[PDB]
């Protein structure tokens, strides 16, 4: 047993954390508000910049992942907490929104830990 400046190649880390943002992908319904950018237009809620100051979405990552942007795989984690975090901060308890991001929240803590101990 043993609890775990570094550098991964963007192959590491496609092999090793897209089946992690695919376990999302997977989760149906509940992903389907998180595959693609936030439209504050189209949503008729012009008050969403004003509440989120940085905008995540699981397609931005899997170009992340797929163009070679993460280096470290803290910096891909960061990012899936970012995109859940600024779903729980804009939308209230009750919407379904909220509990889709919960539940995908969930299905993330119950997989990442055991592939970071994995690099
Ligand atoms: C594939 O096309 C998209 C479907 C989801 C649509 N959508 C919708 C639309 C509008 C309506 F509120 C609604 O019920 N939507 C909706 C549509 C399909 C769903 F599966 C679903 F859960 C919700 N709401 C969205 C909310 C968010 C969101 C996230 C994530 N974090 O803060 C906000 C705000 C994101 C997308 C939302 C946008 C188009």
């Amino acid at each position: 047993h043993h609890h775990h400046k570094k550098i991964f190649k963007p192959e590491e880390l496609r092999q090793a954390l897209m089946p992690t943002l695919e376990a999302l992908y997977r989760q149906d319904p509940e992903s389907l508000p998180f595959r693609q950018p936030v439209d504050p237009q189209l949503l008729g809620i012009p008050d969403y910049f004003d509440i989120v100051k940085n905008p995540m979405d699981l397609s931005t990552i899997k170009r992340k992942l797929d163009t070679g942007q993460y280096q470290e795989p803290w910096q891909y984690v960061d990012d899936v907490w970012l995109m859940f975090n600024n779903a729980w901060l804009y939308n209230r308890k009750t919407s379904r929104v909220y509990k889709f991001c919960s539940k995908l929240a969930e299905v993330f803590e119950q997989e990442i830990d055991p592939v970071m101990q994995s690099l």
